[PDB]
C-alpha cells in the first residue's frame, strides 16, 4: 500500500532525522517557490490512521482546507511537510505519533501513540 512505499523509500524530512515524517512526491508542482512561515495555505487532503479505523477528507466538506503555515494550527508534521511542497504538488506523508498527537492522542478520534498517513495536494499559498 501507499503507506508501505513511504515507510520503505520515503524521504526523511525531519531536522533531527528521526524518521518521524516521511515524504514521497506523487505529482510534481510548479515554480521553484515553496511557502514561507506564516503564508496562508490552501490544500485538499485525504488522511487516515494506520489502524484503518478512521478516515478524513477535505472533500467530505466540499472545499479546500485552509491554514497559516507554521502557527501550530495543524500537527507538527503538516507545518514541516507542506513547507516543502510546490504549488500544484501531490505528496504522501507517513507520520510517527511524535509529529502528530503523541502519547496522549486526541480521544476518541485519535488513539494514544497513533501513526497517520496523508495524501496532500497544495493548491495555492498567499502571503500574510
Ligand atoms: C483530532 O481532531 C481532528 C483530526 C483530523 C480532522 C478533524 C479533527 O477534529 C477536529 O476534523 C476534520 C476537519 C478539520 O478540523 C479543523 C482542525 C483541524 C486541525 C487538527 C485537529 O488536525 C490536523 O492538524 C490534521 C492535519 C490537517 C487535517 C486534519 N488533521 C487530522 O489529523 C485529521 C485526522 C486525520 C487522520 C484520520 C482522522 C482525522
Amino acid at each position: 500500500g501507499a503507506p508501505a512505499t513511504v515507510t520503505e523509500q520515503g524521504e526523511d524530512i525531519t531536522s533531527k532525522k528521526d524518521r518521524g515524517v516521511l515524504k514521497i512526491v506523487k505529482r510534481v508542482g510548479n515554480g521553484e517557490e515553496t511557502p514561507m512561515i506564516g503564508d496562508k495555505v490552501y490544500v485538499h487532503y485525504k488522511g487516515k490512521l494506520s489502524n484503518g479505523k478512521k478516515f478524513d477528507s477535505s472533500h467530505d466538506r466540499n472545499e479546500p482546507f485552509v491554514f497559516s503555515l507554521g502557527k501550530g494550527q495543524v500537527i507538527k508534521a503538516w507545518d514541516i511537510g507542506v513547507a516543502t511542497m510546490k504549488k500544484g504538488e501531490i505528496a504522501h506523508l507517513l507520520i510517527k505519533p511524535e509529529y502528530a498527537y503523541g502519547s496522549a492522542g486526541s480521544l476518541p478520534k485519535i488513539p494514544s501513540n497513533a501513526t497517520l498517513f496523508f495524501e496532500i495536494e497544495l493548491l495555492d499559498f498567499k502571503g500574510e
